[PDB]
């Protein structure tokens, strides 16, 4: 119909309730599932789907050895109904590629998928599911983007892509689209030192998007964008409760403008909700691996350097593989607030499985409620052992 | 379009005629269907449809070991299109959780899941495939609710849960819903003395639930609704004809107002129509065990205490598995009455066939004629010893 | 939108060109297609598609052992698209039981199912996909029905049922309903002398029916039915081109008004366009058992005791199973005149083929050409060796 | 809604982007997918599927044996979502045959599929999903069409057939079909000498056609059609740089009205976009096999006979299948002009991998970008070794 504005702020987050679950990896043991990895969530003004980059192949299929690769010429943005496992029936192909991002704008569908070598890749802009624009690699090592949905607002759509090292500098661009073509990109700005895997939402005509420092930090970059202005700005989460992973113990105060130090070149795609006092963030327990998932509350995380937990609540234990985690909302729901959701991937295989030969994982996603509710844990669910 | 309202009363029940029947447990021994219990059959405007708890893993699959077990984090309610099997491919998860209940309003539908660990519960009520509500736990042991379709009136849809002991007294509680919202809530009254998984019904704007007393009563609670004026009332079914299981065998006068005592701390989902003469009451064969099934007529079962069968019907032998059984009713059909319709569970696996180490059934479901029509019997139909 | 009249005539037919075929047994054998029998082809406004009974059980499945079996708790009526093959998840299920006919009214389809033990079957009657009509047997003896489409005009839709003796006096009944209620019913009239599942068509406000005479004749007998005065006749085709089998060789004259003598108590459901000098028989090859398959032209076969072919085509060659053939057509397609269509069921199995347990078939079908088109054969094509 | 008119010329090509790509052969390795060649892309207004010539058979069932064979009364022309594999349970048949074409008028779909035996074949076409007219084969010799999408103007869809030998003369025809009907028919005219699968395009009112000369010619023979005006006329691409397959080696000028010499009775389907400058050729990057594939910018490539490349494009490496290759575009995308697309199909099986029983393939598809992207390989991805 007409185009979606960020109109409402967010609801109050005062726990967390199951919004959805597939069990891809126990029903794969015995059906037609696709191996994948990197899902996310995301809504159309009529229906919320699951996403995930397909390796193109079924989880039981001999071609599953050697799904831990990441960009092969095999992989596929697909989406399938929510809370059913990605199978080869059941799954739509958004577009081809090893790196994807998508949202719904309130009239129709983009999805962006990024294909080809190392050093000559490239982003084909789909829009109502047509490709529509084209953007070649501009630093030649990987361009990558968000891995989970980006947002609109009145048409326009704002994306983050990086080309360049995942150990040192690299150039980070934010795209603002309105109907798949670009009405203007620029380069990264503010203190955030490195930016992958953007998770983001909106709310109130502004977009916030926590993405990972793989170079040095341990702190997760924030990036805010303006989409009427088509502007933004960076920084980091000063709060000194680190999540990105693996990670440092947790300090006292933490960096509000630079990296916090104790591990590079690594981490993993997480996301938070900054809102004031009503701010959670989400983490894996272990601070060396993807195991485990907890959301804290950590009134005024973005902006205070000593902030520390108020509340919190578990989603899968620390004895449970975890892995990638994101942002989504249902931007048509009915009520006076955005209800802040996000989605836990559960990787199953290697490299921390190696007696099978494939990585693949499943989903478990959860959405706030203004309650205080009891909490469960919500692990992968599947017995290795079965696959051997 | 408009919320439907209950202006029909029921059809003449001479006999009961086929519905639909999935042969679930048949099929799955050789294509991916899902493994289920407590089904039910629910119907939209412009559709009927299957429902069941999914356990998350076909039947095949090696994940099917240990699904006797009935709350697991990888459980779901899901629907399917009538008579066909539950498969991986063709069920919609409607949400994610142990214990569910589901009813479409004339507008759109209402879903409604529980999950998480015994002391720390949770409902999500879902409406629009949106998530709207959330109820935490009251009484902190295995919130649970229905197990088969809620019914509405002009928009209100009371929902039947009870939180607490099944071998002494719980907290039920009624909920009255409108577009997912809660408009009010009340607790039990009456003399029924427990309420687990009702089985509910409307006709001339009132809407009937029989229920199982777990706790002591092998006769049934009752529980009759009055969705504008958002009361109720609870007895027991005065006649001696017996329908709960286990239960001791019939006397030759009931109890309206108190368990029939005998067995304690056990029971079966079950159902009935009461409608003065046109009284029809479901009930398994067997007395010890969840065996063979019949429709018997009873009129007046409700409020005579010595109550006997005028005519009856055999749905499944003594000779086959039957398990639970529930009441719906397409109230979008044509015609000037509603027809009464059932389904039984036909329960496969453990405990009873212990030889394979899963759990699941399949669904029978019949509809009332005004005709007086021939019987046939309708067992599960699968050889377990073609699963070993 | 209106109910559909059948104003045209047929089309000139020249020879018959290939329609659809599914190749359900090739497919079937690694993959999950059900095991079926008497199937058909009925077109709604907007689309046609395979109908057929299924058996409850994939051809791989083992559960498949024991389908040569007619009438059991787990067959129902399923329809799937045109050419595919009935899937576990494309089939949809019409209605439950052993006997069946369909057909859409230009609003909406009916579809009646017949279940029950043998001396106390019933039949449903769907319209709009909710049960409305249940009719009790009258002879206790195997009620049954068409197995292949009904036509309707204006609203009403005769039915061709017989219930009592396959090897004598049986009592035949036409229904004429109207939205799923009856209209009226009368017994049969006319010099046919025993009348099994009809193979219908219309044309020009006059509904014709070929069916099968199992108790003695060898030639078909035919009831012309009046859907405006719900009246018909009754008689056989004069040919000395016998249609029916097992049957006795060709004679030089036929019977207009009797059984054509020679076989008994046997017959295979078959049909015929009986258009005047546009007047084409079917019929099997081999006058001992269903094999081969051929359509004759044969002018006047109706009313001319000595007419002979002038021109024919091979459907099927007699070194290969076919089995039963009916009538439909696609009274919503576009131009001046209906085309004769018309499918053959293609069994394998049992018990021709008794090196496999199971008895399924697939599905060829043909409509008419004004061209003079040549002709190939149209076998099953699957390898029965391969199931072993 | 209205016929589509070609009023837009095509967009400038400076590269290719990934547009689809199914990994069929790969994921039916572990699940059911029909085994098929002869692929092709069409887009309907709303949707844009890939299609293909089934064989009747999942390539892990038995009946996969012998898919090299081209004609069967088991095939069918099918249709399935855009980069999904055609499965058993996603696989829309358009008809039955084993030679085929289909476009969208911009109202509805002809799709025209041919069968039958070599010297008794006979094309239906099919408008709207129903089959309307046929043509018997006239020269009695394989009848045969294009393999790729029809392209239609005003209504007018023009279909190019050939009858008779593949090493000498054949009859060609041109056949102008609206709304399924004949309009009328010409015999091929111009300077080509055979003429087989033709791949084309449209723009400005013009439909271009690059075909293959199976009979003598290594250059490939391409016939012009005026839709309006029902006429055509025919040559051969004037370039050295010759794209059929086997062929001699690229000399330094080319022939334009004759076939170049070099290579008899053999060929591949292939295709060109013929547009002054902005003029590209496909082809096989072997001279001797169908291995590998490129697309090659060669301006004036149809009227210049010395036309060498500017610039190109690798598809597949040589060291990868390749196989037919064909044109389509989506002419109801936005924008000023049509994004030139491509097909090519990578084959699989025999006769160049006999270790395995069958023949089949995958897709991969391309389509124009104004941008200058870098380049990948696209191979089928699917190891033979685990078919053994
Ligand atoms: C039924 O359900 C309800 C609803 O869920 C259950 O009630 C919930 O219970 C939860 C567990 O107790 C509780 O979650 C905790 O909340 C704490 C905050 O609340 C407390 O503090 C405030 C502040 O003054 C008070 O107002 C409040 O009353 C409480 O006292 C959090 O602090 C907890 O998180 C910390 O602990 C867990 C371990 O349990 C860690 O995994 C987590 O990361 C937090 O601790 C680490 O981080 C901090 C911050 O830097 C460090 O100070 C600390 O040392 C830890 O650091 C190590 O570990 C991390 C992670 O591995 C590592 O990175 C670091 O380097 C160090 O090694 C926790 O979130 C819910 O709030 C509560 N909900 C409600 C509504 O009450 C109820 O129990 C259930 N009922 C039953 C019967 O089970
Ligand atoms: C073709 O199809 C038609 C249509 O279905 C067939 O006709 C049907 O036939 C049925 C079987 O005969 C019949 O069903 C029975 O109806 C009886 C009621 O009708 C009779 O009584 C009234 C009352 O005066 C008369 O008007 C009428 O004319 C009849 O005489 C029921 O009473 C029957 O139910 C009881 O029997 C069955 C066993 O058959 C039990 O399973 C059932 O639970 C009932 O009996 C138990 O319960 C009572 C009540 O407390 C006790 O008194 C009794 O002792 C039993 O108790 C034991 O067992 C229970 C259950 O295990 C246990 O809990 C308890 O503790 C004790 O151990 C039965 O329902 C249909 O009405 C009839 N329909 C029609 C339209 O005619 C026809 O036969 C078919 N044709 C062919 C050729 O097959
Ligand atoms: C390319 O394609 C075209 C198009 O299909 C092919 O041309 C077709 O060729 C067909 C085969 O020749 C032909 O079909 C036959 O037509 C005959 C009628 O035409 C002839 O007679 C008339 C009458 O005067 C002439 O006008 C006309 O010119 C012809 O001469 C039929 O009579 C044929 O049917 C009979 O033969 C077949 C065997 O071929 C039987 O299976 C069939 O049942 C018929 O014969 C039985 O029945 C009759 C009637 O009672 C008996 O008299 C006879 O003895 C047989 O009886 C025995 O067998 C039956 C069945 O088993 C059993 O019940 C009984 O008891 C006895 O045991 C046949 O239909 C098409 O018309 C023709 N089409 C066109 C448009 O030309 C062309 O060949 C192809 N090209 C190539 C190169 O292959
Ligand atoms: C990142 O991505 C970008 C984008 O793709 C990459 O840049 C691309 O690089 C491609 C490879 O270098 C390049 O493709 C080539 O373009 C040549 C044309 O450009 C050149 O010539 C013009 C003309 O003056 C200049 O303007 C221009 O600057 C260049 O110098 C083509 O000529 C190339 O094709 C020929 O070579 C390939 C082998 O590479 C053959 O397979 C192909 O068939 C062509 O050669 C055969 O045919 C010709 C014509 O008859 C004969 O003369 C020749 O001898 C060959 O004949 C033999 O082989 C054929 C086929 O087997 C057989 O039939 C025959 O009989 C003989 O045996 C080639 O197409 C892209 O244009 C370029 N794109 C851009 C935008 O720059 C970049 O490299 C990537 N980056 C990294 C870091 O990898
Ligand atoms: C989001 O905000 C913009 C207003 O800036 C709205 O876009 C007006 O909408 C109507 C209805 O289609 C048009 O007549 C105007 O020209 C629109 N656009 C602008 C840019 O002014 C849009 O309607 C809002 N979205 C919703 C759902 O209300
Ligand atoms: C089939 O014939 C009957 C006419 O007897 C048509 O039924 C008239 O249709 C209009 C349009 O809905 C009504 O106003 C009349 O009352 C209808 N019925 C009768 C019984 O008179 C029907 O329209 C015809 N079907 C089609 C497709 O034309
Ligand atoms: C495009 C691409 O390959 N992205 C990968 C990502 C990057 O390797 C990482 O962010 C460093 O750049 O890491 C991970 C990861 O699991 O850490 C997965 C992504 N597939
Ligand atoms: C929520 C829950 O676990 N409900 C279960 C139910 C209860 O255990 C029973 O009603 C006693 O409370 O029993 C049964 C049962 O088969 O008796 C099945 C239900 N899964
Ligand atoms: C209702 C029923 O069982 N009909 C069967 C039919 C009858 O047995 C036959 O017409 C004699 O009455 O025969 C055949 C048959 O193959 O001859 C199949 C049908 N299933
Ligand atoms: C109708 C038909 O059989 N067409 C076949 C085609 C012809 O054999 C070829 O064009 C020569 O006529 O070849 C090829 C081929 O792979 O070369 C495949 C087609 N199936
Ligand atoms: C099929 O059933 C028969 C009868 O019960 C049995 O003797 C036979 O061995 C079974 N065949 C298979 C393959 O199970
Ligand atoms: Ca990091
Ligand atoms: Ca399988
Ligand atoms: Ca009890
Ligand atoms: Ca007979
Ligand atoms: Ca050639």
């Amino acid at each position: 119909r007409d185009f979606n504005n960020l109109t409402k702020g967010l609801c109050t987050i005062n726990s967390w309730h199951i919004y959805g679950k597939d069990n891809a990896v126990r029903i794969g043991e015995d059906s037609d599932v696709l191996v994948t990895r990197e899902p996310y969530v995301s809504c159309d003004p009529d229906e919320c789907r699951f996403y995930a980059l397909s390796q193109g192949t079924t989880i039981r299929g001999k071609h599953s050895n050697g799904t831990i690769h990441d960009r092969s010429q095999y992989r596929a943005l697909i989406s399938w109904p929510l809370s059913s496992p990605p199978t080869v029936y059941n799954s739509r192909v958004e577009c081809i590629g090893w790196s994807s991002t998508s949202c719904h704008d309130g009239k129709t569908r983009m999805s962006i998928c990024i294909s080809g070598p190392n050093n000559n890749a490239s982003a084909v802009i789909w829009y109502n599911r047509r490709p529509v624009t084209e953007i070649n690699t501009w630093a030649r090592n990987i361009l990558r983007t968000q891995e989970s949905e980006c947002v609109c607002h009145n048409g326009v759509c704002p994306v983050v892509f990086t080309d360049g090292s995942a150990t040192g500098p690299a150039e980070t661009r934010i795209y603002y689209f309105k109907e798949g073509k670009i009405l203007k990109w620029e380069p990264l700005a503010g203190t955030a030192k490195h930016i992958e895997e953007c998770s983001c939402y909106g709310e109130r005509a502004e977009i916030t998007c926590t993405c990972r420092d793989n170079w040095q930090g341990s702190n997760r970059p924030v990036i805010r964008i303006d989409p009427v202005a088509m502007t933004h700005t960076s920084q980091y989460i000063c709060s000194p409760v680190l999540t990105d992973n693996p990670r440092p113990n947790d300090p006292t105060v933490g960096k509000c403008n630079d990296p916090y130090p104790g591990n590079n070149n690594n981490g993993v795609k997480g996301f938070s909700y900054l809102d004031g006092v009503n701010t959670w963030l989400g983490r894996t327990i272990s601070i060396a691996s993807r195991s485990g998932y907890e959301m804290l509350k950590v009134p005024n995380a973005l902006t205070d350097d000593k902030s520390k937990p108020t509340q919190g609540q578990t989603i899968v234990l620390n004895t449970d593989w975890s892995g990638y985690s994101g942002s989504f909302m249902d931007y048509w729901a009915e009520g006076e607030c955005y209800r802040a959701c996000f989605y836990v991937e559960l990787i199953r295989g290697r490299p921390k499985e190696d007696k099978v030969w494939w990585t693949s994982n499943s989903i478990v996603s959860m959405c706030s409620s203004t309650e205080f509710l009891g909490q469960w844990d919500w692990p992968d669910g599947a017995k290795i052992e079965y696959f051997l």
